């Protein structure tokens, strides 16, 4: 229809599902969680810490929750595999669990009868798309894919305009990101991140990220050439990536303003966002955009060498390009 | 008196900073199934809420070493299974939150355990608070509980204020500080869905056991009071809000001069006192149980008065806990 | 009603956002001596706590411009010499917080005003709560206040309370988002030193006449209650945790009857009613001044009960100030 | 002996004398702050929501606040011309307001009587000194001096090792900052920095800084190599500056670290600090140092190019170098 099933329904899933209810031609058909029942679901949909109650009526009857009118079916099965996604006829798998990320685990949506996954995460094994960037590259034989993580969106589309038009010899990224659902209220155990166990809200944390170097890999022209870091802050939604780039051909920061305005304004119009404004984070919370250009913030050392600032709501505008990518898919 | 630590959360580890600096108290030995020897080390070395230990801090095969003291570490999920026999452990201090009854607690015994502190309430174990009933403690009893944080901070004000002027029924709010069961973004928690809303960015209602559970270490309260929390996103220290109607005709002065006489005589550095301008920072690291706060307290009429108390809800609990330790010890 | 607003802080900012969405209020103008146009411009279309205005705002020489509407800017330290005169405008409404005395407020009405509207509780401008005495508004006062947030959130709820149970007396504390006069980090706050204490980091107690200024608007609860408030790091909504003694005997049940068919009814709009397992955040946005939070509240007694309710205490008010306005300029 | 002043009592003013009274050669005669009684005073000297209760008997009496025995005279005068340094024999006032920070204005604590001023800001008119950067240029007819900024403190002594060993061509540096006073609780006025009124426990507000270009100034060997811009953060006190650096000679990161923790370890010692272990921020609440080198965070691209992480507390890490210029300038 596209008739599509979420599985996983924490902030990516639930907010996928606001998207997705609201996309004509999506049809949220099941929501598997293993963690939490039906009445339950319907509150935590309802309600919204970040981004505010549901705008629509939503209720429950013992096998599904309901939105203003539309039934969707809830499971909880801890094994994808087991969910009834041939007899539901749901053409797409929304995978949100962080838990199912491999070419060999995703797969078993399409054991269970699903005809296509997309992942909401990185993958090491499935090909991964970006919305702007080289979703063109998809091809309707691939049934697995990934649509990375929220910082390769944020970064990626503004690393294609800058190095279309300049040439990137190479960039270190850092991204100055809200905190997770991985984190901790207090002090924790965290054994695979130690400095992820300590106290969230009251500290900047250190975190590696693959996120810079995975842009190489939507856009292979900059294999090898890209890096970065984050800490994570107390904020609770919207993060900003600072790019820091050399490039090829000496230029002004006011060229390069102008091109990734025109970027924004033209072909990357809906991805790539551009702002002058004395914006601050919580002026992106709800926004779909994958990268907001803050033209204001960026600094220009020397006439290759500069730092380029942009903005994204992780959960948002990240949950956003999944539905992009789950409509490409099925037009494709 | 020779101790182990089952837990190494928020409590355990402050019960062993905090052991670790009493001359009578031995640390022979940590549990935690969770966390490895190196982790161990790290986790009690930097705290955000209470600095970084002022000690050497290392680590080997099978121990984690502070300022020269061995303390072995295993890591049994069945407590029944840890050599406390062995290591000629007397009071095993559990501070899991899961081996809180007689029948679980017993596990620690069975392992060869004297005696076990619970370090949160229990339905069947009996609970001791500092100050107001660790007198009732008979050695006897080899199992008993610590009650829990907001417990200590409203019984010892509820006894002095109870047996100066009467209390004939009180409702208490706590607003505390978030804890480790709390989601840093809104998250599964089927038990408390409230709980599980964005620990940091939200006021957060929330029942509490602690106030009836005043009734169990001051039985002549029982009955008579009840209360809720909300949970706000300061990192720890926590306040109680008393409102309680009296007995007896009373100033807000003559209830200041006995919560004083009281923190200064018997009560001294259980409960604590004071006028100053304080906000709930200036309690960080305290080591009282409760502290009085005279000048936020409001009475509107003579049997009529709200009361209030703070409490650093890690760092005064964990210091009865090891207090209660050695009482037992001593008994 | 031609209203012209004096203040552009958060309150002044946001019954701009409501006014420009009541058909019957027009925005003549505004003043803020701080301020240039496009700094206002910019003030009003971004919110960190109520999101972006959904319309166009831009500015030129001597306007903010919102969804075309031109607004006229002015900025006059003293009122006195504002253009109220030759703007026609019906009623001032000030923000200021400094002008709110019978003898202050004047300067309005001597710049040509015909009315006033103080948003913030006055000693001597007559106070109105929206559902609780707006009818005992006279078309003769040139000059009113609509009292506080939190007085807009417990007026309603104990009105309610005391005309189906009787109010003997009771103590509230409200839990408060931090506000504007309060400190990024430890500064100065003569007047109030607890308040000047690091906002984002601290529980704040702090004194209210909120609680009292009930006996204003209903003058039958004079004298039977007062209160506090415990100012906490979330930066908007806030919650009254009202601790009551009643004349007659009720179950909860009872009183939960009777505040959802007020708010069903007579009330609907200004007092809400959820059973729902909410949290502060939602109500963010939230237009009723007082939403009762059936599950929250305990009683201890047939006569002694803690209920609670909530309020965004930047739009909840802001609301009943365009409210108070519209009924002004109607009666 | 050294007798000093503190104009001031601020974040910084009530920390440079925390420190002072600590100091056996040292002596706090004075301190002036109009905006508060001397009552007050004691009470914002005896708590402090981020470093602690002092840990000593505060009092006071009519004129004076008192610490431990020790009488600390109090005045509130605006304008410090009028203050008694003269009669109370002062050798140096530190001036902690952020309101008397260029020659000609400081000049009026000389005017009073002080022998010298301390400018616990960054100055466009007096000389700036960095200790372990620059200290040594001081010389005795200076009677004005700056100590720079924290960022300034943090950024020189890492960039100043670095330059030293590999040569930097150039640098971008992000600096992620605690709030300060400067923000405010809720969106307000703040008509020079538009970004800086918007609500500050719930943004990450970017700002611009001159921190950065002023590594120039106290090293002359990088004036124009250097610049930055900061992220503020809803944390209460700890920063950490990110340096991106191109180098003259290729290098390994393990090198990096090897030059950094010996210099950590010898010339620097106390200055810059060096660790390796899972650090957040509240780990270095009231540390002492202007740098502490983050081994285990920093990540190079390539031979040439790193990105360096080092943390700061901006608070008591510059107040300590105050107290510390302060001594250095009464020996020399
Ligand atoms: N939140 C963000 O800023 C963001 C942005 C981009 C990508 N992502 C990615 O999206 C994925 C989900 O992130 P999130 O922030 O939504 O985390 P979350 O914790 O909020 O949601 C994960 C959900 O999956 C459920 N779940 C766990 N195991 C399951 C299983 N066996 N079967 C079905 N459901 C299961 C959990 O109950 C939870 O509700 C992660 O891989 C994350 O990296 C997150
Ligand atoms: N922290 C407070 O404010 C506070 C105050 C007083 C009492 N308490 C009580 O203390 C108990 C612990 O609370 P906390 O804040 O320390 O929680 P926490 O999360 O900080 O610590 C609990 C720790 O126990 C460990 N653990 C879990 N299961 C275990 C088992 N099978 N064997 C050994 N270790 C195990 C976990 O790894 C975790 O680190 C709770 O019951 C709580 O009610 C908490
Ligand atoms: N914000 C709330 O939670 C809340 C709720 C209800 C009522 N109130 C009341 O409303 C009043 C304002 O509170 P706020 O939170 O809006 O404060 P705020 O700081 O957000 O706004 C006050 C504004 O008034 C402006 N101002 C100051 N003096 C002025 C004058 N001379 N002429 C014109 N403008 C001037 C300032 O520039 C400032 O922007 C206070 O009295 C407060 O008690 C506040
Ligand atoms: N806080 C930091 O992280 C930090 C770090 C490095 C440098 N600095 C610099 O130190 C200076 C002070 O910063 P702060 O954070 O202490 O600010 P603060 O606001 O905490 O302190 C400034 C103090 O100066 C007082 N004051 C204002 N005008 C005065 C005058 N006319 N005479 C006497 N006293 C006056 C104020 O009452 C206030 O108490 C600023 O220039 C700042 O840039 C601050
Ligand atoms: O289950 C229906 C939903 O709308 C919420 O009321 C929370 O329980
Ligand atoms: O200084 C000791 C510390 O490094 C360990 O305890 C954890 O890494
Ligand atoms: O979109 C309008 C906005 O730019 C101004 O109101 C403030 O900069
Ligand atoms: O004025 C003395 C000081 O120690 C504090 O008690 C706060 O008033
Ligand atoms: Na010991
Ligand atoms: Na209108």
């Amino acid at each position: 229809m596209v008739r599509v099933a979420i599985n996983g329904f924490g902030r990516i899933g639930r907010l996928v599902m606001r998207i997705a209810l609201s996309r004509p031609n999506v049809e949220v058909v099941a929501l598997n969680d293993p963690f939490i029942t039906n009445d339950y679901a319907a509150y935590m949909f309802k309600y919204d810490s970040t981004h505010g109650r549901y705008a629509g009526e939503v209720s429950h009857d013992d096998k599904h929750i309901i939105v203003d009118g539309k039934k969707i079916a809830t499971y909880q099965e801890r094994d994808p595999a087991n969910l009834p996604w041939g007899s539901s006829n749901v053409d797409i798998a929304i995978d949100s669990t962080g838990v199912f990320k491999e070419l060999d685990t995703a797969q078993k949506h399409i054991d269970a009868g699903a005809k296509k996954v997309v992942i909401t995460a990185p993958s090491s094994t499935a090909p991964m798309f970006v919305m702007g960037v080289n979703e063109e590259k998809y091809t309707s034989d691939l049934k697995i894919v990934s649509n990375a993580s929220c910082t390769t969106n944020c970064l990626a589309p503004l690393a294609k305009v800058i190095n279309d038009a300049f040439g990137i010899e190479e960039g270190l990224m850092t991204t100055v990101h809200s905190l997770t659902a991985t984190q901790k209220t207090v002090d924790g155990p965290s054994h695979k991140d130690w400095r992820g166990g300590r106290t969230a809200s009251g500290n900047i944390i250190p975190s590696s990220t693959g996120a810079a170097k995975a842009v190489g890999k939507v856009l292979p022209e900059l294999q090898g050439k890209l890096t970065g870091m984050a800490f994570r802050v107390p904020t609770v939604d919207v993060s900003v990536v600072d790019l820091t780039v050399k490039l090829n051909k000496e230029t002004t920061y006011d060229e390069i303003k102008k091109v990734v305005k025109a970027a924004a304004e033209g072909k990357l119009k809906g991805v790539l966002g551009y702002t002058e404004d004395a914006v601050v984070s919580s002026d992106f919370l709800g926004d779909s955009h994958s990268s907001i250009f803050d033209a204001s913030a960026g600094i220009q050392l020397s006439p290759k060498f500069v730092k380029l600032v942009s903005w994204y709501d992780n959960e948002y505008g990240y949950s956003t390009r999944v539905v992009d990518l789950v409509e490409h898919v099925a037009k494709a």
